[PDB]
Formats: structure tokens, C-alpha cells, sequence
């Protein structure tokens, strides 16, 4: 375990809906650094299943092109974590949300990506703030903060 | 002008020496995000010279490889505030230094980098505590953080 903080009372079907990748910070630079790096993911649209489950849609920068991409996340015990499957066992938390405006989440496994999700392309200082306060317990080595330009773009170009 | 925050009475010469680029930071993700991206310059020595001009020595990711760079900056008539020459006009201010332990600097010209410089390859979460606190007054959306290892290495590898 390195993040621990989670959103108490997540109902994950009010998490439905568009959102913007507003930032995104990371453990080690190579995760985020260049526009093709592996967690440098721009997320698009959240659909949670009957059976609470999530559908992430995103789009992924990759071999010169901006690709879409969609991944299903499977539910655990605990309603803020969720689990993605492949070679290693990954742990998506949601760290906290007011649904209707910004939400915080983690990716972990040593390593570890975290973003600001928003629900329209603005500068939230206060979901920032909050986002900031989060990373405080973490130990991250890059952050990267979009305008809303590059939000309402392709893979944030 | 966007940064406005300087040394008062800065004394260029005691900052002559070595020191280690702990963290950087800057207003457009470009300037910093690939290893051979334009402001990813990794501070080595600092010569000021007798007439109060400042050597700089660096290294830089360049064509698959890490060179060894020298740089002048001519002083001004404010004494934290340096010039370098170039197709556009570069400059450089010194933001608060103590001497013996942190240093922290701004390039600037609407675009902008910052890095917070420490004399040994160490954490030093008070300096980046200074560093996160003057970059609070100014437009960045890229920051970068090195562990001691990497600022052992070359080109921070
Ligand atoms: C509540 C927020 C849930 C969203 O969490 C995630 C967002 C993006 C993710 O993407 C991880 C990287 C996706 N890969 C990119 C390269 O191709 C394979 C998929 C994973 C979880
Ligand atoms: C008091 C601290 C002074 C150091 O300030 C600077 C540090 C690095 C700099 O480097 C700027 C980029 C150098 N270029 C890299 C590509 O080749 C040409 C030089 C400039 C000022």
C-alpha cells in the first residue's frame, strides 16, 4: 500500500458522465514525461455497470496518432477500489468526488499515477488545491497541469 | 514580466560553486518534459567571474548523449537579475539562495522555468517547500523532482 486516502460513502454510479483529465502526477517521471508515455492518459468518459463495475473511456496518445481506448475496471470489497487486469495486479482508488464537479483518483502497481478528473474544461483552482493536498502524503516526482485548451483538444494537443 | 520575486542583497560571489538541480519547474510542458527538451538543463557549478558576471556550468540531454554546457550571464544593474544573449533577450533571476544550502532561479522570456538548486544530493523538503511557495505566484504547468541517485548520475539518469 502507498495511497490510502479514500472517498468514504463512494456511490460509484453518480461518478457517470464526462470528465477532463485536468492534471495528473506521478511516482517517476517516465510515467507521465512524454506524450507517449504509459500513464499518460486523458480521461474522456466514466460508465459504470449495473453491477458496479466502471467502463473507462480515454484517449492514449501512441505510435504518432491519438488513440481511443476503453477498459473496464472490476469492483472490489471496498467501494472506492477497483482492480484492472493484466500481467501485474493493478488498483484503481477513488481518493474523493462531489460528483457534480472534480474527482481525485490513483493508479498504483512502488508505482503510482494520480489525476484531477473535472467536469468541464476550467481551471478549478480548488480542485487543484485539493488534488495538491492529496499528493502532499505521496511520493510523486512529476505533475502535469492542462489549460483549457489543450482539454477541449485531441490527447490534450 | 512575470516573476518578481528576487534576492534582496544578493552577493553573486558566494553562490560560486557546486550544486545539484533538486527540482524544476515551468509554464509550458514542452520546456521540460522529455529528457531532451529545451530547459531540461541540469545545473553542475556556478563561476561567478571578478567583474560580478556568472559562468555557468551545465549538463544537457542532446542528440542521445549528455553534454557538457558553459554559459554566460552578463549582470545588471539589479544584482539578482542576470542577461543572456540570444535571438530573443534570456533572463535570469535569482529568486533566494542561503549560501551553503539552496539556491532558487527563474529563467524567464510569457514562458518561464524555475529550478530549486541544493549543494548535495539530498531531499531538502524545506527547500522545496520555498521552491513550491514562490511557484505559487506563477503560471507552471510541469514540475520535476530528481532523487539523490539521479542527481549522482549524469544528465540526472
Ligand atoms: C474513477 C476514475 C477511474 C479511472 O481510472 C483509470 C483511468 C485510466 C486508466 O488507464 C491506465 C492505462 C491504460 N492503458 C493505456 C495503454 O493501453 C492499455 C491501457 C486506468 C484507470
Ligand atoms: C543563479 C543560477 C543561474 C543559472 O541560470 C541558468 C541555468 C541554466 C540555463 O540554461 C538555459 C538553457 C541553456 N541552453 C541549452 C541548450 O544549448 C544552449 C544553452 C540558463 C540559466
Amino acid at each position: 500500500i502507498i495511497v490510502t486516502q479514500t472517498m468514504k460513502g463512494l456511490d460509484i454510479q453518480k461518478v457517470a458522465g464526462t470528465w477532463y483529465s485536468l492534471a495528473m502526477a506521478a511516482s517517476d517521471i517516465s510515467l507521465l514525461d512524454a506524450q507517449s508515455a504509459p500513464l499518460r492518459v486523458y480521461v474522456e468518459e466514466l460508465k459504470p455497470t449495473p453491477e458496479g463495475n466502471l467502463e473507462i473511456l480515454l484517449q492514449k496518445w501512441e505510435n504518432g496518432e491519438c488513440a481511443q481506448k476503453k477498459i473496464i475496471a472490476e469492483k472490489t470489497k471496498i467501494p472506492a477500489v477497483f482492480k484492472i487486469d493484466a500481467l501485474n495486479e493493478n488498483k484503481v482508488l477513488v481518493l474523493d468526488t462531489d460528483y457534480k464537479k472534480y474527482l481525485l483518483f490513483c493508479m498504483e502497481n512502488q508505482s503510482l499515477a494520480c489525476q484531477c478528473l473535472v467536469r468541464t474544461p476550467e481551471v478549478d483552482k480548488e480542485a487543484l488545491e485539493k488534488f495538491d493536498k492529496a499528493l502532499k502524503a505521496l511520493p510523486m516526482h512529476i505533475r502535469l497541469a492542462f489549460n483549457p485548451t489543450q482539454l477541449e483538444g485531441q490527447c490534450h494537443v
